[PDB]
């Protein structure tokens, strides 16, 4: 069952901007977001494709464990924390596009969209260049499609190791306090119409678990904080967390 819940536009209104969140009570399995039809709509999914793409890369031995160290390349780019060497925690830390353009090179066409088949992950099409098809190739995927997705990661359902798929959450690692644990992925798409900002995870609490996925018109890269500040107004809200 869904509920549609307009009061939240509120959110994105007061912040003159547009989007959608998506939240899953996984004890009582039901959905609830600001708007059904941007939660259905399908997006690039760009940095959050970082949680698969690691799943791939770790279950295929291309990644040996999230201390493996992948050496900065020497080219200097714009994102000052990119020239560095990392491993995967810091890797999905600092969302390393270079890091893991080169894990997609190493996988493959083949074995990428195989993966991607057995994952359900969004269109299943890796249409465009191996190493940038989730930045602007054919690759959608649509906010309620990242949580039928999450909710597997969560139950360690994939076709993956369940190593791996506890090493990728260890990886999502985002926030942890006395009273909620947030494991999650932003997203950041701007080489397609329209650009966008994703914040996917979920909220752990000690009886329960809230999936959530949103997306939100991102113009510039000024608005980037709204990713993670407006699902957390949501919850707030909801009274998920104080
Ligand atoms: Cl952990």
């Amino acid at each position: 069952e869904w509920q549609e819940n307009k009061s939240w536009n509120a959110h994105f209104t007061e912040h003159k901007s547009q989007g959608v969140v998506v939240l899953w009570n996984e004890n009582k399995q039901q959905g609830f977001t600001n708007n059904l039809k941007r939660a259905n709509q399908a997006f690039l999914p760009a940095s959050t494709f970082k949680i698969p793409n690691s799943l791939i890369a770790l279950d295929l031995g291309v990644v040996k464990d999230e201390h493996q160290v992948f050496k900065w390349d020497g080219q200097t780019r714009d994102i000052a924390t990119w020239n560095r060497d990392h491993n995967l925690i810091t890797a999905m830390k600092y969302s390393v596009v270079p890091v893991y353009q080169e894990f997609a090179r190493q996988i493959g066409e083949a074995r990428m969209s195989k993966m991607l088949h057995a994952f359900d992950y969004g269109n299943e099409d890796i249409s465009g260049n191996v190493d940038s098809f989730w930045l602007d190739g054919g690759i959608r995927i649509s906010a309620t499609e990242q949580i039928s997705f999450l909710r597997k990661l969560y139950h360690n359902k994939l076709h993956v190791s369940e190593r791996s798929q506890r090493i990728v959450k260890q990886a999502m690692l985002t926030e942890a306090n006395g009273d909620y644990i947030i494991r999650a992925k932003t997203g950041y798409s701007t080489r397609i119409e329209p650009k966008i900002g994703w914040w996917v995870g979920w909220v752990e609490l000690d009886d329960n678990v809230w999936f959530f996925a949103m997306n939100m018109d991102m113009p510039t890269s000024d608005g980037l904080g709204l990713r993670q500040a407006i699902t957390k107004e949501v919850l707030k809200q909801e009274k998920i967390i104080p």
